[PDB]
């Protein structure tokens, strides 16, 4: 029968449930230095420490029922961290470290200490049934009846959920459930722990748990996300809603500054939340690591303006996280050019699929990104068929921009630009070719190149020169004359 040494994370994340359920088995040890560290931390006002000490009490009763020992062991007065102390003891005496912390796993691995990593247990949460259609948040105060904030932003009342107050223990039980649940609900994390306050994101909920010294008793606030302008208030057409529900995973919200992009992004987020999705907001990589650990369904990235932002977006998309990125931009070129060189042409629609422009608080235009293989706009040679991303207007289905590799950078090209070029090559060509039939005309790096065979150069006269210059100034282009071979 094995000796199980429980670390902090074990106590903090419901180890007694695992003993009760038979998932782990053994006689139970806590190092005296962990108990002391928890007592100190509780006295200095930490919420997590009190939850761990509640777990210790829970352990006394479970160990008795499953007929195992429970002992506080080890060297009172040794200099050290409790976790390194617990590890040292196990190295000396042969116990197994029980942990919920990935870091313990690696250290114990390296040191030759056997460990049992607690896999998250699918517990469920008692409180979620207190959320009406009109209930925005939940309020739990020690020696008070539990209350719900019902109504709307700027217009709400508190409504008592029950006629019975809640004792300290009742509030802490709810705290414990929430902390415990952080390990299994997507997108959840412990934000910041201060003396008397613990702030948690549990899926879409914002949780704040307070205690003395900060508040007079044990308190919990749980707030659901609320928006003043819902997605339905933009009156989006069926084609777009359908696309947002069924297809769109890499989304960009564009438009000039001051047009209502943040408001729209928040509205789309909340709508996805109503569809069951967990949606987190970054308000510009620990944010990389924490988000890729928690993996929500969507992340809203508000104000992408630095290389960092664009890299993170790409990374999150490649790890399978949906994105709603907000970019100040007046055109699709401005909206997405910072993306198209980070990945392969073919990969681009795996990064971005939908661009939504916002004009004065309204959706003005939406574009889609779909991969194809084709000959780009204003190019003759079928031999130059290649991967292109077509950027289409959603309303019309019309291809308006193309993305492809020319030379050794990925260009976003308006179809109008390619058309213009081709038309200009032809207008120049028929003028030259009327005099010099063997002359070629081709656009290359900012100039229209007329190549004349050296045998036929005599034919290049002042009449022809004047006409080309007129072509130059009327169309604002550069013509260049070269000689063959």
């Amino acid at each position: 029968m094995n000796d199980l040494m429980l670390d902090k994370s074990a106590l903090l994340f419901g180890v007694s449930k695992y003993l009760e359920k038979g998932i782990i088995t053994g006689n139970v040890l806590i190092h005296k230095s962990l108990l002391a560290e928890l007592e100190r931390e509780s006295n200095d006002g930490l919420v997590s420490a009190e939850i761990a000490l509640d777990e210790v009490k829970k352990l006394k009763d479970i160990t008795e029922r499953i007929l195992v020992n429970f002992e506080i062991v080890g060297d009172d007065s040794k200099k050290g961290e409790a976790n390194e102390l617990s590890r040292e003891y196990c190295l000396e005496k042969g116990c197994i470290i029980v942990t919920a912390d990935e870091t313990q796993k690696k250290i114990c691995d390296a040191m030759g200490i056997q460990y049992n990593f607690l896999q998250p247990l699918k517990q469920g949460l008692s409180f979620e049934s207190f959320f009406d259609d009109e209930t925005m948040s939940l309020h739990i105060k020690e020696d008070t009846v539990p209350k719900a904030k019902k109504g709307k932003p700027g217009n709400w009342k508190f409504v008592n959920l029950s006629d019975k107050p809640m004792l300290s223990t009742d509030v802490r039980m709810i705290a414990n459930e929430i902390i415990n649940a952080v390990r299994l609900i997507k997108g959840s994390f412990v934000e910041i722990e201060r003396r008397g306050s613990l702030s948690i994101q549990l899926g879409n909920y914002a949780v704040v748990i307070t205690r003395p010294p900060l508040s007079d008793g044990w308190e919990i606030t749980i707030t659901r996300p609320v928006v003043r302008k819902r997605l339905e208030d933009y009156n989006l057409d069926e084609r777009l809603i359908k696309r947002l529900e069924e297809r769109a995973e890499g989304i960009i919200i564009a438009g000039a500054p001051g047009m209502g992009k943040t408001t729209f992004a928040q509205a789309l987020a909340e709508y996805y939340m109503r569809l069951g999705k967990i949606v987190k907001t970054i308000e510009s990589g620990e944010l990389h690591d924490i988000l890729l650990l928690s993996r929500p369904d969507y992340t809203v990235y508000d104000e992408m303006r630095n290389d960092e932002d664009f890299k993170l977006y790409v990374d999150l998309r490649l790890a399978g996280v949906g994105m709603v990125g907000v970019v100040h931009a007046t055109s699709p070129i401005d909206a997405i050019h910072r993306f198209v060189n980070r990945v392969d042409i073919g990969t681009i629609p795996n990064i971005l699929d939908t661009i939504i422009f916002i004009n004065s608080g309204n959706v003005s235009k939406v574009y889609t990104l779909e991969m194809t293989v084709k000959v780009p706009a204003g190019l003759k040679e079928a031999d130059l068929a290649r991967p292109v991303v077509e950027i289409k207007d959603l309303a019309t289905g019309n291809t308006e921009y193309e993305i492809y590799v020319f030379g050794e950078q990925t260009m976003i090209v308006p179809v109008n630009r390619g058309i213009t070029m081709s038309n200009m090559e032809f207008k120049i060509s028929k003028i030259v070719n009327n005099i010099i039939p063997n002359a070629t005309v081709k656009y290359e790096d900012g100039e229209y190149v007329i190549v004349i065979p050296k045998e036929e150069i005599g034919k290049y006269n002042r009449k022809l020169v004047q006409r080309l210059k007129r072509l130059e100034k009327k169309n604002n282009i550069k013509i260049k004359i070269k000689l063959s071979d």
